[PDB]
């Protein structure tokens, strides 16, 4: 059964989290928008394949908004990893298979690099390494405008607008409030903090992906870096949100990829 | 000064070709549509930097229509390379910097692999290694349908529909006649014959590119291969036709890339 609730960690964050299943641990880290309801559908699919799946809203986002200012400002992959570690310690998850897109992907990599003992295998998807043109001045306009622009951008990069709309009104209302916060703390600090250096990439197994429909230039360095480092790299259908656009295919990938590292 | 001409080579092909400038040779091999008029603007731009630029319509296409059927059936990069070598001998171009997209890129690689003495440096763009979904059965369709389908596909993937439209009605009238020809002879045999083996890639300098706006999956294999093989890889603005969509950026890429291997 899916359990849903809150837990407050020693850093002051009141986390909203969800769990389902039993078996080896799989952790699903949201993308920058910090909304874990995006994992609902695939979560059931992955859990039913023999894994305990854990997901959560990110600090200051959505239902995890009751968190100290510090937890949502000047965000890096390493900063978020530190908070995730704390959360995992509280939930007693010693080792796991970790997924993450965008800033979630940065966190995955930071975990692979600085907390190898806790990662069975990392699945990063579209690691931000450069700040995209369309988001250069996102923080320069009114909050309401940010919400509107980001709402349109996210939909456009959803990979399936119908499924994006189908996330529901409750999710979209939460996203509306996350957009400005995200813009102030993420886009400028996340990309330069990408742990994509050679010394970050070889302690644990990594399976890297990029969206099949995502314009080549956006995550082009992701591919090149992976290939050069001899790390498995491929695409997933969709764009920025494979777990929303193609939940079945997304679940299958996580299951198969994690299943191969089990022993 | 732009010279335009026709010349019949010993294989029976009546080629149509154009040339401009003086200096080291630059050859612009068209894409699968074999329409060299798409290189019009950039041709002058390249030429003005001290290069003799040569382009031509491809066998069976457009103004090089008068050609033996064999020359546009069961087409591979290697078959095209052969025909092009003969033409180069006939125009007395000994060594050249060669650009090519799609099947033109397959041709470039074949030239780099089999006729290395004739290539100063190769510039392949979007080498087909797989056949996309859409063209999976466009060879069992019919001439009017194909021209309707392909004309839209190309516009879509043009990278700039205004510029594509601005090519003119003569151009599109010729393209109209080529679509089916292209379809019966290219799609099924070009991708499987891609000269992207280890042995094909290290005899001469190669600078590989992919479209910046092209969906990642399409030429994902190109990136992985280049990176794995230590070959320079990057993006160019646009999609499939950077010479049409972004003439100045294209011309700059070609000139700068070529200048690297001069003197």
């Amino acid at each position: 059964t899916r359990t849903r609730g809150y837990v407050t960690t020693k850093d002051g964050i009141k986390w909203y989290y969800e769990q389902e299943g039993s078996g080896p641990d799989v952790v699903l880290i949201p993308d920058g928008l910090g909304e874990c309801q995006m994992f609902d559908k695939p979560m059931s699919l992955i859990a039913s394949n023999g894994f305990r799946v854990t997901t959560f809203d990110m600090p200051g986002m959505s239902r995890s908004s009751d968190a100290p200012p510090e937890t949502y400002q000047d965000i890096t992959g390493r900063k978020l990893a530190g908070y995730i570690i704390t959360l995992l310690d509280t939930l007693d998850i010693k080792i796991a298979s970790v997924w993450g897109c965008a800033s979630g992907a940065s966190t995955v990599l930071a975990l692979c690099s600085d907390y190898p003992e806790r990662v069975r295998n990392g699945m990063p998807h579209e690691v931000p390494t450069e700040n995209p043109d369309i988001l250069l001045h996102i923080h320069e306009v009114d909050p309401a405008t940010i919400s509107q622009e980001m709402a349109a951008n996210s939909r456009a990069y959803s990979g399936n607008v119908e499924a994006w709309d189908a996330l529901g009104p409750e999710v979209h209302a939460r996203l509306h409030d996350n957009y400005p916060r995200w813009a102030y703390g993420y886009p400028r600090t996340i990309p330069p903090s990408a742990p994509v250096k050679t010394e970050d990439l070889h302690k644990v197994p990594i399976d890297w992906t990029v969206g099949a429909s995502t314009p080549t230039k956006l995550f082009f360095e992701n591919i090149v870096i992976a290939a050069r480092e001899g790390i498995n790299i491929g695409t997933l259908p969709g764009n920025h949100f494979p777990y929303v656009s193609h939940p079945e295919e997304f679940a299958k990938y996580v299951v198969e990829t994690s299943r191969k590292y089990l022993k």
